[PDB]
């Protein structure tokens, strides 16, 4: 299947994504965490095909994690998934070559469609 790491600040939503993403699509979750520094280490350890990153997290924000994955040219699709409607955050994701930016206005079903489009 497609491997994923999920880094998300909120435990309730994070555990929900780990469970529902596996049921809504053809994915294996290698690791999940609420800390961006933790995520960056897991990412280098496991090399997942795709990562899902919240923005505002302790350690490293999702945007700093995205920036580092790109600096290092890792073969990894990156989806940011956030509540933030602020214009600044979307522009920072785009300039850093994010593969998709998904608002939490979308369902996990839509997020899965997005991962599939991105990974094809
Ligand atoms: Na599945």
């Amino acid at each position: 299947l497609t491997s994923l790491i999920i880094a998300e600040d909120q435990n309730m939503l994070r555990q929900a994504m780990v469970q529902l993403i596996k049921l809504h699509g053809d994915f294996e979750i290698l690791a999940d965490t609420d800390n961006g520094l933790d995520a960056m280490k897991l990412i280098e350890e496991y090399n997942p095909n795709v990562v899902i990153l919240d923005i505002e997290m302790p350690g490293m924000t999702g945007l700093e994690v995205l920036a580092e994955i790109r600096k290092k040219h890792l073969n990894i699709k990156v989806i940011i998934v956030t509540t933030f409607k602020r214009p600044g955050y979307f522009e920072k994701a785009v300039v850093n070559d994010v593969d998709a930016y998904v608002l939490k206005e979308r369902s996990i079903e839509e997020l899965v469609e997005t991962i599939n489009k991105v990974n094809n």
